[PDB]
């Protein structure tokens, strides 16, 4: 089974300039627990903007070029990044944009959170299609000291 997990601002923005601006611990405990010990698959772009490897994940980098770190796992190819997850449950797809465009099709979960956040970006989550998916799960919290923005996790299920 392959899932995304993502985190969405207004109008789907998840990122800008390679980087993600706001700050909610929260959502990264949230991501953190639905991640550990499942492999993770990213960009490169991701992999460069998070800056290290994920612990107790394995992590694999999607792209065309040699990788250049080998305490990750490179895969030139869509196949190839799935074969390299081995026989798992679940296998989880961390963005980013272009890479949750090619993986949405074989979806069979979405992990999101709906941040309460206008954010200029230059990368969105993809425009699914509403009809095909069914909420199982969400989970509405406000703002506090920690986390500035209000937040809703929602957990989808393809029909
Ligand atoms: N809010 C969130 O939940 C969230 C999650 C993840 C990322 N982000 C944000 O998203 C942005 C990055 O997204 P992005 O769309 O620019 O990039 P991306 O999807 O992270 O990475 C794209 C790169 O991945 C490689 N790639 C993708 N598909 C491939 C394929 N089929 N075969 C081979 N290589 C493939 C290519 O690398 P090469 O150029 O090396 O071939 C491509 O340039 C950043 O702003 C980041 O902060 C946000
Ligand atoms: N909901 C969600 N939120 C995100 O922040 C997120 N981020 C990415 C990609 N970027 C990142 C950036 C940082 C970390 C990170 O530092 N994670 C730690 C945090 C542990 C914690 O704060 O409790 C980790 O071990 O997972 C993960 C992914 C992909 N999907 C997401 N999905
Ligand atoms: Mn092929
Ligand atoms: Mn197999
Ligand atoms: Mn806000």
């Amino acid at each position: 089974m392959i899932s995304l997990i993502a985190a969405l601002a207004v109008d789907r923005v998840i990122g800008m300039e390679n980087a993600m601006p706001w700050n909610l611990p929260a959502d990264l405990a949230w991501f953190k627990r639905n991640t550990l010990n499942k492999p993770v698959i990213m960009g490169r772009h991701t992999w460069e903007s998070i800056g290290r490897p994920l612990p107790g994940r394995k992590n694999i980098i999607l792209s065309s070029q040699p990788g250049t770190d080998d305490r990750v796992t490179w895969v030139k190819s869509v196949d190839e990044a799935i074969a390299a997850c081995g026989d798992v449950p679940e296998i989880m797809v961390i963005g980013g944009g272009r890479v949750y465009e090619q993986f949405l099709p074989k979806a069979q979960k979405l992990y999101l959170t709906h941040i309460d956040a206008e954010v200029e970006g230059d990368t969105h989550f993809p425009d699914y299609e509403p009809d095909d998916w069914e909420s199982v799960f969400s989970e509405f919290h406000d703002a506090d000291a920690q986390n500035s923005h209000s937040y809703c996790f929602e957990i989808l299920e393809r029909r």
